């Protein structure tokens, strides 16, 4: 990855959190308390990139030509596998795993084992956790990181 996955500094984290709505804070900053959501993402242009609502990291690409299968919302694919972390917890075991932002550790969703082959995985993403950048538009880059993050995704 050309992105710097170093977490936000404490000051940066405070600033970004200060910009979140109550609903956004409920979703992004908590783990294991809220009901899962499997967003369908019907409200944006097909061609762009979903970013972590907290830290701006590009997470999921959508494109009219993508065909990742029925375990993902229509037209979705991972932006970079390094950008999300899957978490297994003995509280759930094989029932579900949590998906978090690899940079800021904010809650993104869950993976359930009831998806299509070959992975058998269903990616259940909370739309509140994600912002959208249309193709051609520079990434939000709230951390003001140099390099790829200064460009369109
Ligand atoms: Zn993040």
């Amino acid at each position: 990855s050309q992105f710097d996955l170093t977490p936000p500094s404490p000051a940066q984290r405070d600033a970004l959190i200060a910009g979140l709505s109550d609903e956004e804070q409920r979703v992004l900053l908590h783990h294991g308390t809220e009901a899962p959501f499997c967003g369908v993402f019907l409200d944006n242009k097909l061609d762009g990139v979903y970013t972590c609502r907290l830290c701006g990291l590009p997470l999921f690409r959508s494109n009219a030509k993508f065909d990742s299968g029925t375990g993902w919302p229509s037209f979705f694919a991972p932006y970079d596998p390094a950008h999300v972390r899957e978490i297994r917890d003995t509280s759930y075991g094989m029932i579900r795993t949590e998906i978090v932002c690899a940079r800021c550790d904010s809650h993104l969703g869950h993976v359930f084992p009831d998806g299509p082959p070959p992975t058998g995985e269903r990616h259940c993403l909370n739309s509140v956790s994600l912002a959208f950048t249309e193709d051609g538009q520079p990434l939000p880059n709230p951390l003001q990181r140099a390099g790829a993050e200064t460009q369109p995704a």
